[PDB]
């Protein structure tokens, strides 16, 4: 999908959600 984590394979539906992943201390402060 046009929304795949920059690490995991957590495929979201929109930027808002995907951002929620990068938002938390997941792993993408870069
Ligand atoms: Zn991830």
């Amino acid at each position: 999908r046009p929304y795949h984590c920059s690490y995991c394979n957590f495929s979201f539906k929109t930027k808002g959600n995907l951002t929620k992943h990068m938002k938390s201390k997941a792993h993408s402060k870069k």
